[PDB]
């Protein structure tokens, strides 16, 4: 109940604070990314997802990972396979797997 809230803003703030984090931040502008919004059904982002926890929405660990994990296969279905986006993707997703695993999480 409140250990799973204290559990998932440590690993929110975790991963807000990584230095690959920085893409992620805030929700994609359609501004500067041509036919984002077209092909991103379920566009996801740390500033979302901070509101989200506040607004105890992380009920279970399943809906937090799902939208953490979305982060991530949203950038990499969009981005090229070699942009920093990408790359920040794949490192900061490796990082998020080792936080939900050294939590139990994954049980
Ligand atoms: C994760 N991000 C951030 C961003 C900014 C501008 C265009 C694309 C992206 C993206 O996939």
């Amino acid at each position: 109940p409140d250990q799973l809230y204290s559990t998932l803003k440590s690993i929110l703030q975790q991963v807000k604070s990584h230095q690959s984090a920085w893409p992620f931040m805030e929700p994609v502008k359609r501004t500067e990314a041509p036919g984002y919004y077209e092909v991103i059904r379920f566009p996801m982002d740390l500033k979302t997802m901070s509101e989200r926890l506040k607004n105890r929405y992380y009920v279970s660990k399943k809906l937090f990972m799902a939208d953490l994990q979305r982060v991530f296969t949203n950038c990499k279905e969009y981005n090229p396979p070699e942009s920093e986006y990408y790359k920040c993707a794949n490192i900061l997703e490796k990082f998020f797997f080792s936080k939900i695993k050294e939590a139990g999480l994954i049980d």
